[PDB]
Parts: C-alpha cells; structure tokens; sequence
C-alpha cells in the first residue's frame, strides 16, 4: 500500500489480515458498467444505493440487509455493499445474503489490498469491487485490476483528487467513482468533484459519490456528463427517498 497514517493506515493493516473464505459462486457476473450505460440510453436515472450500517460520516443504522436490497432491486441501477468491519460494521455475510437474494449488479466496497479479498468478492457473488487509489500503489492497482479482470470483473476505480485521477487513467480505468468526500478529512468539496469529472474522457463511465441529496443535483451532474449517482446514508435512513430521486 502507499505510505499512510491514522485510520487509513489502520484499516489497511486490518485488511491485510482479513481472513479469506471458501464458497461457490452461483451467479453470472452481471455488469454494473453495462447496466449504467443502458440506463443512460433509456433516459432513466441511475442511482447506486449503498448499504452501510456505520461510517465515519454518519450515525449507526441497524436495518435488515435483505429487506433493503429487495426494496432497492426495483429502483436502483446497482448496489454497493460495505464489507469493511471496524469502521463500517459491514460483513461478508451481508454480501452473501444480498447476492443470493437479488438480481441487480452488486459492487463490494471494502479496502482491497490483497488478491484474496477479490477471491472473497467473487466467491460471495459480487459483480465487481472498488479499488481505492488513495491506499494503493500504481503497481498494486495494475496487478489487482488485472486479477479482478481475470474473473470477468471490471472494478470501479475510486478517486478524490487530480493525482488519483491521473493514476486511474494510467491504469486504463473504464469506470471511475469520483467521491466528493475526502477519506482522511471527511471534507465534502463539490467544486473539486466537478473539476475532476470535467477531466475524465468520455468513454469512461463516471459515478458521482457523496453529498448527493436532491433531484436538482443529479440533474446538474448529469448535464456535466455523470452517468450514475452513488447515494448511501440518506437511503439507509429513508430507503424510499430513492423514488423521489429517480423521478
Ligand atoms: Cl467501492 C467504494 C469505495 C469507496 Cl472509498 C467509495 N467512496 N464512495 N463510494 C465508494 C465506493
């Protein structure tokens, strides 16, 4: 991993020790990237709902993962499921249960630093994973990206600054998540997010993440070329808000 400090250093060290599991995937890879493009073709708003019990940027929400996923199956373009345990109170059990239950694309959100986490995602039924430029070297990003591709996954590459974006383009990213939330400071900077969006080539699918709460925001971002919209805490507290946001 890169040179880190504080909680990011901690989460990375914990991820390195994350026990791997054994399971048989019994699910095709269903592409998140492709379904986003299809939603764009059909002029229907593509919202990726996040399932997360805890986060550094919210109060804890205890709710049933299956009930959540099955509700979102009707409305969301895909789901992101937290499997990081210490800071997000996720588990691979949430992923297994959700993947067995729904037929929409699933992205596993964790702090991926070793190949066995990708094995875990695959074996549990996730369609793809995020890779986080903030915590990985160029070399690690290229190796993990190729490894995920060997399972037929196309990882989303997660960025929040220019240096991160340049590395995402260097590795041949095809789908990028531009998060407005800095992982270290928890600052939301939407000016910076828009600037990053403007710099992504047109053939890369662009997902805007964090700070999205209104249909008017989604409309403005779509006009700037954003393809889909990742939304977490507000849906965790009020899942049916998604019906307003897609209207
Ligand atoms: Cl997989 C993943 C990872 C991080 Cl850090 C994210 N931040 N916002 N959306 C995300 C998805």
């Amino acid at each position: 991993p890169r040179y880190l400090k504080g909680a990011l250093k901690d989460v990375v060290q914990l991820s390195l020790r994350r026990p791997s599991l054994r399971a048989s995937r019994q699910r095709p890879i269903i592409s998140l990237r492709e379904r986003i493009l299809e939603f764009n073709k059909r002029n229907i708003t593509a919202i990726i709902a996040v399932y997360k019990r805890k986060s550094p940027s919210g109060l804890d929400v205890e709710r049933d993962p299956i009930e959540y996923a099955k509700f979102m199956e009707r409305y969301a373009v895909g789901l992101v499921i937290l499997t990081e345990e210490k800071y997000f109170n996720g588990s691979y059990e949430d992923l297994r249960k959700i993947a067995s239950s729904v037929s929409i694309p699933i992205l596993m959100w964790d702090f991926i630093v070793k190949e066995s986490q990708i094995d875990d995602a695959y074996n549990l039924g996730a369609d793809t994973v995020g890779l986080i430029v903030k915590i990985l070297t160029e070399r690690e990003l290229e190796s993990l990206l190729e490894y995920a591709r060997s399972y037929g996954m196309e990882p989303a590459i997660v960025i929040n600054d220019e240096e991160d974006l340049d590395i995402a383009l260097r590795i041949g990213a095809r789908i990028i998540i531009i998060s407005s939330r800095d992982l270290e400071t928890l600052e939301i900077n939407k000016e910076n997010q828009r600037k990053l969006i403007s710099m992504i080539p047109s053939n890369v699918v662009k997902v805007a993440a964090s700070g999205i709460s209104e249909r008017n925001e989604i409309e403005e971002l779509r006009k700037l070329g954003v393809n889909a919209f990742e939304i977490g805490s507000s849906l965790m507290r009020n899942p049916e808000k998604i019906k307003e946001l897609i209207l």
